[PDB]
């Protein structure tokens, strides 16, 4: 296990040291996105929540292909605004219901320490 708590003030700092191996040790889902919504990293906890296979969704667009239920002003709109502004830090509850049993989650989106990368963090509620 990688002891990092969900919602940690300095989470972008802590996770800049991890490779996909270490990311898989998190107590929660973590997705890394580029500015366009493309998946750069997808960890095993997220796979456990959504039933997706990590390696199969890497390189796919999250809002277009993988998760259309987040293609909405309540999710994707917050993301596109963060990317445009170059700052992002927001936490909100959401239901994931695409090709899966509807599953209520807590989502935290935050800009990574690195230029054009963005984190999506997910835990069950
Ligand atoms: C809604 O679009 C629910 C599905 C879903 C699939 C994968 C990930 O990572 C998040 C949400």
């Amino acid at each position: 296990m990688e002891h990092v708590a969900f919602g940690s003030e300095d989470i972008e700092n802590t996770l800049a040291k991890m490779d996909d191996g270490q990311l898989d040790g998190l107590a929660f889902g973590a997705i890394q996105l580029d500015g366009d919504g493309n998946i750069l990293q997808y960890n095993a906890a997220e796979g456990d929540i959504t039933g997706r296979d990590p390696k199969q969704v890497i390189g796919k667009n999250f809002f277009k292909d993988v998760a259309p239920c987040t293609d909405s002003p309540e999710f994707y709109g917050k993301f596109k605004e963060g990317v445009a502004s170059g700052n992002l830090n927001t936490m909100f509850e959401y239901t994931f219901d695409y090709q899966m049993t509807p599953t209520k989650v807590k989502v935290h989106m935050k800009k990574a320490l690195s230029g054009d990368s963005y984190w999506v963090f997910v835990k069950r509620v």
